[PDB]
């Protein structure tokens, strides 16, 4: 049995980055479906940290918070840089990563649609920060920190892929980050988990919308 | 000449839990007070790299993001725990305290006349899991996470106080959190960096909301 295991609904979300991260690393895990019957039930609840999903098990280490996960990954499989800087210009990524991913969500589950024109609208001035540091990194023609991949770039090519799908076509503006995708959605074991059926047959987020 | 360098409004915001750790630790560093009105100039934030404050400077090394700068300098000083398993649950702490950062800021910037009192109600609840992680961690006469202050207990500390402020009388129902405020803010050098000027004449929030 597979020393991982993530717990949490039947939805991308907030674990599809880090499911990226461990199929692109070709480790195993079992995922534990939650069903909104279940989660309602309120026991499951009542036990989380801070009540809510997703939960994560390596061994006995239960975990809650996607970037406590995604670190801890990043820490436990060599994705988190090279030294002690690269280390933290890893989290710099992934902090305006999880700021963008806050906006998504506060668009999907309370405003989406009055607010989907100005979000869009404002799109374009949130997604140059990350095209301008792959311009800086190699010209961006490697990872988005440094000369491996880190766990920031799974949750950046997540951030990237779902906005894809709510504003198609805004990666026409930012030549790196649209090769960016590309590439690293190329990747062998990464491409299978992709276009594999537990990964498209889950939902982005649980209310319907994208 | 000091190692490091905060860049930030005239507020505590999200700069008071690393200069509580930069005082305690008996670091060095220079404010740069950036006034709301050279802020509307345009040009430092333009700089910046998600167009927002603090920027922090390390020597050569420009960050941005407070709690890639909480983190930064955890991993340097070693505050992060003692092995990779108390580093996960130091950030799964402080993933904690910043989705409840987060909320506060929302009252305080875009609802604190019609959001105080649901907020207020729902405080208890957000404040427990703490609670939790203390009662689980040496009876909780220590540090939020292993044997060794780390970044998170500046940042939870924060979190508290101003906490305090806000609703006086929220930890009054938790006797550890209670007792380990008193006992970090106890700390001789957070204890002087706590009564000084430079923190007790700053506002908290940018816009003079409590
Ligand atoms: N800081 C946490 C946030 C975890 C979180 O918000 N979880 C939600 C569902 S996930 C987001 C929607 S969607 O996209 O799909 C939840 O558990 N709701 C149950 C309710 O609170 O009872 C993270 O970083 O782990
Ligand atoms: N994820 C970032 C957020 C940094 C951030 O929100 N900075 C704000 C004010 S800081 C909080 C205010 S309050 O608390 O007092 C800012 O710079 N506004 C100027 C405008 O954006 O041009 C990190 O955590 O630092």
């Amino acid at each position: 049995m597979p020393p991982y295991t993530v717990v949490y609904f039947p939805v991308r979300g907030r674990c599809a980055a880090l499911r990226m991260l461990l199929a692109d690393q070709g480790q195993s895990w079992k995922e534990e479906v939650v069903t909104v019957e279940t989660w309602q039930e309120g026991s499951l609840k009542a036990s989380c940290l801070y009540g809510q999903l997703p939960k994560f098990q390596d061994g006995d280490l239960t975990l809650y918070q996607s970037n406590t996960i995604l670190r801890h990954l990043g820490r436990t499989l060599g994705l988190y840089g090279k030294d002690q800087q690269e280390a933290a210009l890893v989290d710099m990524v992934n902090d305006g990563v999880e700021d963008l991913r806050c906006k998504y969500i506060s668009l999907i589950y309370t405003n989406y649609e009055a607010g989907k024109d100005d979000y869009v609208k404002a799109l374009p001035g949130q997604l140059k920060p990350f095209e301008t540091l792959l311009s800086q990194n190699q010209g961006g023609k490697t990872f988005i920190v440094g000369d491996q991949i880190s766990f920031a770039d799974y949750n950046l090519l997540d951030l990237l892929l779902i906005h894809e799908v709510l504003a198609p076509g805004c990666l026409d503006a930012f030549p790196l980050l649209s090769a960016y995708v590309g590439r690293l959605s190329a990747r062998p074991k990464l491409k299978a988990f992709l276009a594999s059926p537990e990964y498209v047959n889950l939902p982005i987020n649980g209310n319907g919308k994208q």
